[PDB]
């Protein structure tokens, strides 16, 4: 997160990490057994880190679970990122507590304007890269589908929204991705892609969370 501050020890606590034996993508908690995070963070060999602040120490309060499967929507594309999420089983439920927690779906999208909350362990500079140990925040408001197709024309689709900031400075940024985006407790987006970070007139790209609830339930439901 680029421009943000430290959330404050498990104040997001349907935060997740993914880890490989290092932090790579982030994910969000939707029930005991499930994760969202983006098609682009798949790999093999994940394990889930739950009711983490510092990735680096243990402090008490996290729960590593090896992920049991992941789910890429079958219609993501990897050159355009389009239907960028997957879905994540846990080999074991989750132990929910106030610092263990999952987020709700939207019923509807989001309309512009809308301020969200970003988060995530990614670099947090725009130029030279920077990890934090700590969970970074960020308050970034969902901007027209006007401004997001003038900043990236023939890119967006419409499971695509753009939040942030045209003046450049606030991001999501490396590592990131996976993330939720939280906007009046329900989940609306996941951090997905752009160009650089917290460039001006380049806005982070999210994945549209509200067109994919019932995808969601039906895979969850079957699986
Ligand atoms: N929000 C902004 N600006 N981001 C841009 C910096 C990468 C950030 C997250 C990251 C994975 O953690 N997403 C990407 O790597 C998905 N993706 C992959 C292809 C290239 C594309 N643009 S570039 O990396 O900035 C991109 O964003 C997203
Ligand atoms: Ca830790």
């Amino acid at each position: 997160i680029v421009g943000g501050y430290t959330c404050g020890a498990n104040t997001v606590p349907y935060q997740v990490s993914l880890n490989s034996g290092y932090h790579f993508c982030g994910g969000s908690l939707i029930n005991s057994q499930w994760v969202v995070s983006a098609a682009h963070c798949y790999k093999s060999g994940i394990q889930v880190r739950l009711g983490e602040d510092n990735i680096n120490v243990v402090e008490g309060n996290e729960q590593f679970i090896s992920a049991s499967k992941s789910i890429v929507h079958p219609s993501y594309n990897s050159n355009t990122l389009n239907n960028d999420i997957m879905l994540i089983k846990l080999k074991s439920a989750a132990s929910l507590n106030s610092r263990v927690a999952s987020i709700s779906l939207p019923t509807s999208c989001a309309s512009a304007g809308t301020q969200c909350l970003i988060s995530g362990w990614g670099n947090t500079k725009s130029s030279g890269t920077s990890y934090p140990d700590v969970l970074k925040c960020l308050k970034a408001p969902i901007l027209s589908d006007s401004s997001c197709k003038s900043a990236y024309p023939g890119q967006i689709t419409s499971n695509m929204f753009c939040a942030g900031y045209l003046e450049g400075g606030k991001d999501s940024c490396q590592g990131d991705s996976g993330g939720p985006v939280v906007c009046s407790g329900k989940l609306q987006g996941i951090v997905s892609w752009g160009s650089g970070c917290a460039q001006k007139n380049k806005p982070g790209v999210y994945t549209k969370v509200c067109n994919y609830v019932s995808w969601i339930k039906q895979t969850i439901a079957s699986n």
